């Protein structure tokens, strides 16, 4: 039987849940009995992503009805929806693109997922757990609950725990100390790059099958601009009430993962409003979405030459932009390292 320690076996458990795939679906009311998860497929995806880019693309120059009411059917049409009764969402607006484009994303690693769960070994020699273990192909090990680390990002997960997003409540369950197939060596040449901060990242639970697997990635061409207020790229934060908003868990779910994977920005191209680009300065290599909010400053720690901002939240020295919270964008996978994974709980006072 497995040999692996009983908290890991739980999150090889979760990431690979087929109901949590289903569940994901039927939120978006996408109809099972049309798309079941073994319909699923990535060239199904991008001709969908096209789909929502010529609807932005029309929005923004006012194709006027027709048009778009022909283009939003082209979309329902190739990804199964079940509205019942009323009239099939018209995509005539940012807002319902954003939305849809969002769907694609995460539809688009349960689809990896589901591929992965179903690979070659449907034998009995090796338990489920040690199999679906090497489909990720990321070590995985737990960190002890009274150690240096631990302490640092229970500590981490504390403080960037501020009062206004304070619906709920973090409690750090399981931590784990993980490391891609790859990202060493991938992330070496860029190691050598000042300004290497321990930011935090979010994703729906049904999305880390994925991002273990394939790695945080970044949008493709296919995919819509919109949504994202810097263009395609890898986000993070340092405010881990900031990320934990993109776990969307909720008082049914409250279980869910975030990341805390190391990142070399080298020189940051400051930022107070949304400015869609993907093509940086000549001397940047990283751009920061000032916020109203960051953790306290004279309160952070650096280990291993990597910056671990794990100060009170305070206020920032401007409060004139939109963010209120930082927001630090890479536009190269292999500037990102993951290094831990956190199986937080949330609990909502409510
Ligand atoms: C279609 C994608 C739409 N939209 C999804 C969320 C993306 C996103 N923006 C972020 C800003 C700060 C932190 C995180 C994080 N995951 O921890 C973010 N994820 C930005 C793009």
């Amino acid at each position: 039987k497995s040999k692996l320690p009983k908290p890991v076996q739980d999150l090889i458990k979760m990431i690979f849940d087929v109901e949590s795939m289903k569940k994901a679906m039927v939120e978006y009311e996408i109809d099972l009995q049309k798309m079941p998860l073994g319909k699923l497929s990535k060239r199904q995806i991008q001709a969908a992503y096209s789909i929502l880019s010529e609807v932005q693309q029309a929005v923004s120059q006012g194709s006027s009805d027709s048009q778009i009411l022909d283009l939003s059917n082209r979309f329902y049409t190739l990804i199964p929806h079940d509205f019942g009764m009323k009239k099939p969402p018209l995509l005539n607006n940012a807002d319902s693109v954003q939305a849809k484009v969002e769907m694609l994303d995460n539809l688009l690693d349960i689809e990896v997922a589901y591929s992965l769960l179903r690979g070659g070994s449907d034998d009995s020699s090796k338990d489920p757990i040690d199999v679906n273990y090497e489909k990720l192909k990321t070590d995985i090990k737990v960190v002890d609950r009274d150690s240096e680390e631990a302490e640092i990002i229970r500590k981490y997960v504390k403080n960037t725990h501020a009062t206004t997003h304070n619906a709920y409540d973090l409690e750090v369950i399981d931590i784990f100390k993980i490391e891609r197939e790859g990202e060493c060596q991938r992330y070496k040449p860029f190691k050598q790059l000042h300004n290497r901060r321990l930011l935090w990242h979010g994703s729906r639970t049904t999305n880390f099958a994925g991002i273990l697997s394939q790695g945080l990635r970044i949008a493709p061409p296919e995919a819509p601009v919109t949504g994202y207020m810097f263009g395609k790229g890898i986000y993070f934060a340092d405010m881990v009430s900031k990320s934990a908003n993109y776990c969307h868990t909720s008082q049914g779910d409250p279980i869910g993962l975030i990341l805390l994977g190391e990142v070399a920005l080298g020189n940051m191209y400051e930022l107070k409003h949304a400015s869609h680009i993907s093509k940086l300065p000549k001397g940047k290599h990283s751009v920061k979405g000032l916020g109203k909010t960051t953790p306290d400053p004279s309160a952070n720690i650096s280990l291993d030459g990597v910056d671990v901002p794990l100060g009170t939240g305070i206020s920032s020295g401007v409060n004139d932009t939109s963010l209120l919270y930082n927001e630090y964008i890479v536009y190269d996978i292999a500037q990102v390292n993951l290094k831990y994974l956190l199986k937080l709980k949330f609990n909502f006072k409510t």
